[PDB]
């Protein structure tokens, strides 16, 4: 009779929202909050705050011309409480409502918050169901397995979602088609140019705001190029499906200085807030492949990318959290270097990856996983620490999604749940896979002394310290063997040269 009070959060911008699909226009008012608390709870990028503000605002827009009463909260706005809890009790004083209906969230300390509230009506949550697999489809697919392994995780999601299958069998006759000969850029080949978006007004006016307000938030706003509706959204993806997919699974692992794009598809950051929908960006791609515009391995790597791995850590944080983010499998206590911060350093991959992160809000997958990622589990770096990092310095970094890819599968943190083994490697996997080093004042070819590449001595000492634990890993064979064959003198030195490391850098 008095109608409800639907929630929407920042990354639910979508008119599909499970909160929203059966709206009494004539009753019902929906609330969204700026929140200083969400805000700040990281110090996120300077651009992850206009991205997700600037489409908030349109994405209010949009429902008011369908319609819809609103109530907008600015984080200008003088009786602003700050939460979304406390938002949600000053809606309810205005005026009657019947009940509270929401979306359950993608931070489990949040959800955890908003299911305890005490409120004077009902509240009704309702599950994400923008996710291809739900939370508890996920659960009842884990039960009873010693391990969790994406590969046939996504055997069943591409079985469950029709994608890529020809009757019952895998298009093509496999499942998968990754590749094991992945190489860098030939010497002439130049990165294609990629599609920015230029700020509308509405960003344009968070832009000025965000500037002056968050001065010290990480991260540059010059150059923001991120969609922020789904017009702007859906450019970025047109122009991936019909200029970048048909090269994307040739240069998946490749990376090249100051090219930190190069032919990946960069629609996380408009994914993650719902102005892009998982299946329809998969249908898109596998059109493409069926109609003769991209090869199947393309497409199929593409896809596994986000109905394999996307929907995997999704799973994986809502089965295991909270305990998952008190995991500390490698009782790693070190601090972070500064210059994750400042890219003040001479490792010129290193350098160039925290430059993408500091003007883009962006670096790519295998940048993340063996540039940074790796760094700070050779060093041994306290994971409370790194996880800060990728929450603030990507404009896609949500819990949800970067805790196990960070926690997990770069730095072994978990222990091998979300990603089986370590990926630790020396500079030579860098060396192989980019054109960093010839520019790099290190020598990648050596292990000990001032010129040689950090990454060499501490890989070594890396495998040295958890030997006992990486055996009977099963996938560690061949660098446990190797450091088994090494003289004690060999193996005393390198652990002497990753100590001075640790100390030189901050770490210890
Ligand atoms: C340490 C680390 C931290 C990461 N943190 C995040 C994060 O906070 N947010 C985030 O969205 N991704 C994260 N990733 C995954 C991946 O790096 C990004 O999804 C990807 O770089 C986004 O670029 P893109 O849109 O150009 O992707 P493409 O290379 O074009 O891939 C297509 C899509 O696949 C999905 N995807 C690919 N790899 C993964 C993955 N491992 N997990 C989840 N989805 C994936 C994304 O939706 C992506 O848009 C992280 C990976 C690592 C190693
Ligand atoms: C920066 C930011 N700001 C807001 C905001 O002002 N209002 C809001 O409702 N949500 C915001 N978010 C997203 C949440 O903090 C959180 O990460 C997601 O809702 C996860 O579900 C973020 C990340
Ligand atoms: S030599 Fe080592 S530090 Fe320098 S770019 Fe190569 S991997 Fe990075």
């Amino acid at each position: 009779m008095a109608g409800a009070l639907r929630l929407v959060l920042g990354d639910q911008l979508s008119d599909n929202l499970s909160a929203l699909v059966d709206a009494d226009l004539s009753r019902d008012q929906v609330l969204m909050v700026e929140s200083r608390v969400e805000a700040t709870a990281w110090k996120h990028h300077k651009q992850k705050l206009v991205l997700v503000w600037s489409a908030m605002r349109q994405f209010a827009e949009r429902l008011r011309a369908r319609g819809f009463n609103v109530r907008y909260v600015t984080l200008e706005d003088p009786d602003n409480t700050g939460s979304i809890g406390g938002e949600l009790r000053r809606a309810l004083e205005a005026r009657a409502f019947d009940r509270v209906i929401r979306t359950a969230c993608g931070k489990w300390g949040l959800e955890s918050h908003l299911l305890s509230l005490d409120l004077p009506v009902p509240m009704e949550t309702r599950e994400d169901d923008r996710f291809l697999c739900s939370r508890a489809q996920f659960a009842a697919w884990a039960e009873g397995r010693r391990e969790l392994r994406m590969e046939f995780f996504y055997r069943e999601m591409r079985r469950k979602t029709g994608l890529l299958m020809d009757g019952d069998q895998p298009a093509g006759g496999r499942w998968n088609f990754d590749a094991e000969n992945r190489r860098k850029l030939p010497p002439g080949l130049r990165p294609p140019e990629r599609l920015r978006i230029p700020p509308n007004p509405t960003t344009q006016t968070v832009l000025e705001q965000v500037s002056r307000g968050f001065d010290d938030h990480f991260g540059e706003v010059e150059g923001f190029g991120w969609p922020t509706n789904p017009d702007e959204a859906t450019a970025i993806l047109d122009h991936f499906i019909a200029d970048m997919l048909p090269s994307f699974g040739d240069w998946q692992d490749a990376m090249s200085w100051r090219r930190p794009f190069l032919w990946h598809s960069l629609i996380s950051p408009a994914l993650n807030i719902g102005l892009l929908d998982p299946l329809d960006i998969c249908r898109r791609a596998e059109a493409a492949w069926r109609e003769g515009r991209a090869p199947l391995n393309a497409v199929e790597g593409f896809i596994r990318q986000i109905i394999g791995w996307r929907e995997f850590v999704r799973g994986i944080y809502w089965l295991k959290m909270p305990e998952y983010a008190q995991r500390n499998a490698l009782d790693a206590q070190g601090k972070l270097p500064g210059f994750y911060w400042t890219g003040q350093t001479d490792m010129a991959c290193v350098a160039d990856t925290v430059r993408a992160a500091h003007d883009h809000a962006y670096a790519h997958h295998i940048q993340r996983l063996m540039v940074t990622g790796n760094l700070a589990m050779l060093l041994g770096v306290h994971p409370d620490a790194v996880d800060d990092w990728y929450m603030v310095v990507f404009a896609d970094a949500y819990e949800w999604v970067e805790m196990p890819n960070t926690r997990g599968m770069a730095t072994f943190a978990d222990g091998g749940i979300v990603g089986s083994k370590p990926y630790a490697a020396s500079g030579a996997y860098i060396d192989r896979m980019s054109d960093y080093c010839k520019g790099c004042r290190y020598d990648v070819k050596k292990r000990l002394g001032d010129d040689a590449c950090p990454f060499n001595a501490l890989y070594w000492d890396f495998i040295d310290r958890h030997a006992q634990r990486l055996a009977g890993n099963g996938r560690m064979m061949m660098p446990l063997r190797t450091l088994e064959k090494m003289p004690d003198a060999e193996r005393e030195a390198f652990r002497k040269q990753a100590r001075a490391l640790r100390v030189k850098m901050g770490v210890s």
